[PDB]
């Protein structure tokens, strides 16, 4: 049987609250505060899910946090973006059940142009015809797409990791494919589509950092979590120091 396959399945999350309150009037404090908590919410459930990855033991202790670190926005949009996908054909972005955000909502966060970019990633599940099995891949893969520019403790370790997620990702596009011309062109269009998550999340991470720096001017609450990870581990991408690992050249 598909062991690979079964364990992604397994291990994916349910879904998770945001606790917003859907009966008061939109605004940028309340809905950024929203967001903030879900974060630290979404957070708890992606560390496990990570830790329950094939082969992510085989991380030394300190990449294993880090890479998380590094890697959970992008990981989040992508799975929201798939969530906005099957749950409302991407017409709205689902965050979670109880604040799912509408043009009005796009605009009121103060982010309407990173919302638009996520929206977009949304379309693009609906436009490749991407399968559920192909999305449980390519997340996994997203856990192993940013590092430090100097690398990580164990890097060795790190490469294997990521070049076997690679290697599923090609079986599973292979697992219904008998010309081999036919399982490139959907790599091409799969890594392609992985690739466009870095610029978005890039948007995300620049975003949050900012309104961190001023959350106290703008009635905005930042978790503990939230808070430690974007002062500490943001920026070191934001400055060049952990970069994204791309597929094709940008
Ligand atoms: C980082 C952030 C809170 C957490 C948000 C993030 C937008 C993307 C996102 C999608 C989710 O489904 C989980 C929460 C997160 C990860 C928000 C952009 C600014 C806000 O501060």
């Amino acid at each position: 049987q598909p062991i690979f396959l079964n364990v992604l399945e397994a291990i994916e999350p349910g879904v998770v609250c945001a606790g917003h309150d859907n009966n008061q009037p939109d605004s940028f404090a309340a809905l950024l505060s929203s967001l903030n908590e879900l974060g630290e919410r979404q957070l708890v459930h992606v560390v496990k899910w990570a830790k329950a990855l094939p082969g992510f033991r085989n991380l030394h202790v300190d990449d294993q946090m880090a890479v998380i670190q590094y890697s959970w926005m992008g990981l989040m949009v992508f799975a929201m973006g798939w969530r906005s996908f099957t749950n409302v054909n991407s017409r709205m972005l689902y965050f979670a059940p109880d604040l799912v955000f509408n043009e009005y909502r796009m605009h009121k966060s103060r982010m309407y142009s990173q919302c638009v970019r996520m929206r977009h990633l949304s379309q693009e599940f609906g436009w490749l015809q991407i399968t559920p099995q192909e999305f449980l891949c390519m997340k996994a893969l997203l856990l192993f797409s940013i590092i430090p520019v100097d690398g990580l403790k164990n890097q060795k370790f790190f490469d294997e990791l990521r070049m076997n997620y690679i290697k599923e990702l090609d079986r599973i596009i292979a697992c219904k494919r008998k010309n081999p011309t036919s399982c490139s062109r959907r790599f091409y269009q799969l890594t392609k589509l992985l690739d466009s998550v870095q610029p978005i999340a890039r948007e995300l991470h620049q975003f949050t950092f900012d309104l961190l720096i001023k959350s106290h001017m703008v009635s905005v609450d930042f978790p503990e979590m939230m808070a430690e990870i974007i002062s500490v581990q943001v920026p070191k991408i934001l400055s060049g120091k952990v970069k994204p690992i791309y597929f094709h050249t940008q």
